[PDB]
């Protein structure tokens, strides 16, 4: 009775020992496995993205080179625009003295 | 004696089995809400998103079609430079015929 | 010899006692330091910054500055473009009387 007692309390904690030992073996497995507060510190939040900028965000982007080129265009057209303006003023001075020669030459044919 | 040493064990081995029992819930909780190193793995990290552009960085972006609205511009003042061009061409052809005319007439008037 | 297999029994139950206790400690030291699939679920995912444009990607960005400056320098094109214009019309009207002019002094003159 009390010997039935004594083997049945021996098996028992056999049986311990054992959840026991493989408590230790999932914990273990676990530790391995699991990831920990420190490493969520060294991970991006999604607040941490909210105001990223996207490739689509960009696709439209115009560059620095885009600017270059117009100015170049631009440059030209200013070049084209000043010599234009010389040779307007070369006229304007050719058609004064031409205005002067043939006002002279009205008051020396007069009626004719 | 001998039997009260016995009883103590019984109840201090039930007990150590419930203790065994509620471990195993424990950690069955905890695996279902672990995250793990693979969960890392498809994260991303602080490191990551180092070099990553904000909305605010575009913020005042020009975009491809601001370059276009330009270009146009540009075509524009370049046909319309182009047409003073060849006014003050057919001009200067005019002059120079005036010039002649006007050479021609002060040799036939001279004095007057 | 029934007394030693209590004697047993009390050592490795102590024992087990003991094993349980230290297995408690190590969870709460796990739980304290685990990361949770809660916390998972604030974090940005890998695939969350596959469409992230770089500080790299904007390096030769243009701005609505860079658009404005040139802008500026069209308008101020136009404007001179018009002057130029202003002054050729009065050209062309000059010459215009002119070739009258010249025309009643040659029929005037005639062969001198």
């Amino acid at each position: 009775q009390l010997e039935m007692k004594v083997e049945e309390l021996l098996s028992k904690v056999y049986h311990l020992e054992n959840e026991v030992a493989r408590l230790k073996k999932l914990i273990t497995l676990m530790q391995a496995n699991m990831a920990t507060k420190d490493d969520l510190a060294r991970m991006a939040t999604k607040d941490d993205i909210a105001n990223m900028a996207t490739k689509d965000d960009i696709a439209n982007m115009a560059t620095k080179d885009d600017i270059a080129k117009l100015d170049v265009k631009i440059e030209n057209l200013n070049t084209k625009m000043k010599q234009l303006e010389w040779k307007v003023e070369e006229l304007l001075s050719k058609v004064y003295h031409l205005e002067n020669e043939v006002a002279r030459l009205k008051k020396l044919v007069g009626s004719g």
